[PDB]
């Protein structure tokens, strides 16, 4: 179950996931390499996250590199999944090993809509400096994400 469930999530197979969820499974069980279904979930499949979260999946877990799924969602610009993550109390201000918030990652990557949502509709700490002293806007600036920079200084 734990292995198969993670597999279904990772492959983005909603049909298979829901079938597995008919069993008495622990959605927070880890697979062969210590990751939960939610953590390995193929991004871009918000319903997969929803169904796991509805069953009690812990959204704040971190992997080998101290990254939570919301970090991955923000870095990949996967808004839908990021939003469903938050509607289930995921911590918007969770930090990676370098002090980065999901905001920093979305900003660094230039995902304007993810940043906009985070800045305008979440408790994201816009002024948060990572361990090297850089804010999300600083990183957007460093990576030449001009529109993200404009948007961020426009509202924060």
């Amino acid at each position: 179950w734990g292995n198969e469930l993670a597999s279904a999530a990772a492959r983005g197979d909603l049909e298979q996931l829901t079938s597995l969820l008919q069993n008495n499974v622990n959605v927070n069980a880890q697979n062969g390499f210590g990751r939960t279904a939610l953590q390995v979930m193929k991004l871009g499949n918000p319903e997969i996250a929803r169904r796991l979260l509805l069953r009690g999946a812990n959204p704040d877990l971190k992997d080998r590199t101290g990254f939570a799924v919301i970090h991955d969602a923000a870095r990949a610009g996967q808004l839908d999944t990021l939003q469903t993550l938050l509607e289930f109390q995921a911590d918007v201000n969770i930090e990676d090993n370098e002090g980065n918030l999901p905001l920093h990652l979305a900003a660094k990557e230039g995902h304007l809509r993810v940043v906009e949502f985070l800045v305008k509709h979440t408790a994201s700490n816009v002024g948060h400096r990572n361990h090297k002293g850089d804010t999300a806007c600083d990183l957007a600036r460093l990576y030449g994400r001009n529109e993200v920079v404009s948007l961020m200084q426009a509202n924060g």
